[PDB]
């Protein structure tokens, strides 16, 4: 029997809820943290928010043309008219997103205009048989949709090199003074998803509000048709598995693991 455990995990902070369930144990739902729909900090980052270092298109239409300025600071708009990665997209090695922002001469529904509206797939957080909790999808999600966004406690290098607890971490940039996401006590529904070889979802580097480029946001997109019920899963990196190899191996089940 599988056991709700939970209606809502994101207390209504998403368009629909993530429910909780449990049909392996008696674990209940995870409260040793805290939810947040979008990125906090503790300490400051000093973000550049000045308006005036935007850059911005000056598009008189729905930003579906080449001369685009947003659309070329991307090498292309590579979103659809339903919000989908082209075909052309490189999933392997993807580009640096700049969807459309409020300097933009453009209108709020423009074409490049995606990870700003945020998450809309109905996701759970299910309890796995041997990889602790996990998220899995409700319905089909066709190739190149936007599933979620990693969202967590944005922390210098320096800090995270002080934390205990690194694996709920994100590195925004693999040489310098970098940042890296920390999702173990503030985050959202995609620090629950586990690692696959062979993932179902890849991390996109993308730029909304501000083009501070120290600091981009962290978009899943859809690598291929995810079916109805499916586990969640995205590639950890290298980094994750020099560190946590040492402790256990990688339980993805893919004949390609790369970790095991
Ligand atoms: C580069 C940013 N510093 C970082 N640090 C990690 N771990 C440290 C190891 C040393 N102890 C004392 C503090 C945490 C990371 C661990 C990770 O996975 C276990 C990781 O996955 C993407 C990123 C890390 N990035
Ligand atoms: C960010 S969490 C994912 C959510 C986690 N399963 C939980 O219950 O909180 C990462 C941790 O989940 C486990 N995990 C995730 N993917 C795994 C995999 N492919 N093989 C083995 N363990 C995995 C490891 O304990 C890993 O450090
Ligand atoms: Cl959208
Ligand atoms: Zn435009
Ligand atoms: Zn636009
Ligand atoms: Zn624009
Ligand atoms: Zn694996």
């Amino acid at each position: 029997v599988e056991r709700i455990v939970s209606r809502d995990i994101a207390r209504g902070y998403e368009r629909i809820p993530i429910p909780c369930v449990n049909a392996v144990d008696s674990e209940p739902c995870p409260s040793n943290y805290k939810y947040v729909s979008q990125n906090c900090v503790t300490s400051p980052m000093n973000i550049d928010r000045n308006i005036t270092h935007l850059q911005y298109c000056v598009c008189i239409d729905d930003c579906s043309s080449s001369n685009c300025m947003c659309g070329q600071l991307s090498m292309r708009c590579w979103y659809d008219k339903d919000g989908r990665l082209l075909p052309e997209f490189n999933m392997a090695e993807p580009p640096l997103i700049f969807e459309c922002n409020h300097a933009c001469s453009c209108w709020r529904n423009c074409r490049n205009r995606v990870v700003q509206n945020g998450l809309r797939a109905r996701l759970q957080l299910y309890r796995t048989r041997d990889m602790g909790w996990g998220v899995r999808s409700l319905q089909d999600i066709p190739p190149g949709t936007f599933v979620c966004e990693y969202v967590g406690e944005l922390i210098s290098d320096s800090e995270a090199d002080v934390r205990e607890e690194d694996s709920y971490l994100f590195d925004l940039d693999n040489d310098g003074e970098v940042y890296c996401i920390d999702a173990r006590f503030y985050g959202n529904v995609s620090r629950f998803i586990n690692h696959h070889c062979e993932p179902n979802l890849v991390p996109v580097r993308v730029f909304m509000a501000h083009q501070d480029l120290r600091f981009p946001r962290i978009a899943f997109f859809s690598t291929r048709l995810i079916e109805a019920g499916e586990q969640l899963g995205f590639d950890y990196g290298e980094r994750f598995w020099d560190i946590k190899g040492k402790l256990f191996s990688c339980r993805c089940g893919s004949p390609k693991c790369r970790h095991s």
